[PDB]
C-alpha cells in the first residue's frame, strides 16, 4: 500500500506503507497554528476535535 503523506495545502505526495498495512488516513484539526492536516499510513481511533477519514484504495486520502 502507498498512502499520501504530504501535509495541509502542499503538493501530494507519497510513502510505502509496512507489509501488511491496508490502511491510510487523513486527520484534520486547529490549534494555534491554525488548520492542520496530516496524511499518511494506518489509521488512528477516533478522537474530539479531530476529523478523521480512513479509506482503504491507492491514494485515496488525499
Amino acid at each position: 500500500l502507498e498512502c499520501h503523506n504530504q501535509q495541509s495545502s502542499q503538493p501530494p505526495t507519497t510513502k510505502t506503507c509496512s507489509p501488511g498495512e491496508t490502511n491510510c488516513y487523513k486527520k484534520v484539526w486547529r490549534d494555534h497554528r491554525g488548520t492542520i492536516i496530516e496524511r499518511g499510513c494506518g489509521c488512528p481511533t477516533v478522537k474530539p476535535g479531530i476529523k478523521l477519514n480512513c479509506c482503504t484504495t491507492d491514494k485515496c486520502n488525499n
